[PDB]
């Protein structure tokens, strides 16, 4: 139920996130949230454990993507029920 | 019918402003508003007392985010009727 | 019939601005443009004297608000008929 | 079948900019256009010498605008017909 | 079947590149292209040798324009048939 | 089931990366993502060495593009099929 997310700035940056997100552990993706300004963000769920696994593994491998630059992450480990219907984390 | 909203640059630290905001205090997220540039604002309303309880601790907890920023933040106690049906600020 | 404007960058000083905005005088708030940028503008209609008023107080408010920045505000006492239906400001 | 364009930065100067042109001549605001950025265009159409009045007084009337800024604006007397169904250069 | 495109920092720059194409050249305009941050692109077919006339007048009319900035132009004399559907290109 | 980008700041370096892929190699365009302030890529699907070869064609044909910029560029050879349900990464 944990969820955690990437945003960079550029959207393959963002596709290497996810790949690697859901390749280095037992989390889903959910989420691809645009906000402009070049800014994208890609969203999973899974145990707080496994979903610090992939952020780790995302962040990582970013460095791997030529222009790729990293703007910001994050984890929640225990989301609200109120955030899974207002915000795409879903 | 107080308002509360968290103003921040990037979509990580929204979700944490408003994660934070319903887990403080008695209110209810209503909203997320994009208005481009990166600016995204996370809305609230409940009891002023709530409200502003739920925007302290938002505001303090994405200093925890990475890459977080805070752009601005504002409650209103007693908003006016005529905002709700102009202003995205009744439930999306 | 007049229109008044206040454009701000952020969200939350233009929900001020709106709320200030009918709070102070006998106008109506009519519209809430996005025009990217950050930039974003409230818009009221009444009597030019009250509509006046009414953009005095939106931005002397908005210096109430952590981070809040107004960009521009005009006001049109008589706005041509023509404007009604091209722009959002009805 | 002359077009009038201004284009500024700021939504309440595009306002004043369309009050203005359609005020001082016989021209008709066919539209207004957003290409983000804060950059919004508004567009009439008329004889030529009434859209370069429009123009004219637009771009001078903005000067009274509060954090009002015109970032181009122009004219062409005969647009070719090619553009009316590419471009939003008849009514919205 | 060639393809010619003007980029500018404006609308009515753009227009005038449009206006400017298709009077200089037997070519047709077929693609406005926003891709924020103020860009918009301009897209004509026609025969190379026209679409390449075309481009040239655009490109020396824009500086008619006060505010007039030009930021990419490109021609390509056979696109591929897969571009054709997946790029507003036609 | 490769997928190839190149991200662009600008439309015409962005028909010039598309055109200058699905020529050099087998590869197939399946599409185009903008995420604002100019920012546009072009995706396609192959095998690993024609996407490589569609990439490296993309990115040097581009810098006969007056204005072209190249902003970022990146293959997968094997993604993971959680990607194609929520990222633009199959057929537009």
């Amino acid at each position: 139920i944990a969820v955690g997310m990437i945003e960079t700035k550029g959207f393959p940056a963002v596709v290497e996130a996810a790949d690697s997100m859901v390749k280095a552990a037992r989390v889903t993706l959910v989420g691809y949230e645009k906000i402009g300004s070049g800014r994208v963000t890609v969203i999973v769920r899974g145990d707080v454990s496994e979903v610090q696994a992939s952020v780790t593994a995302g962040i990582e491998n970013i460095r791997r993507v030529n222009g790729g630059e990293v703007l910001s992450n994050h984890i929640i480990a225990r989301p609200h029920e109120n955030l899974e219907y207002v915000l795409p984390i879903l």
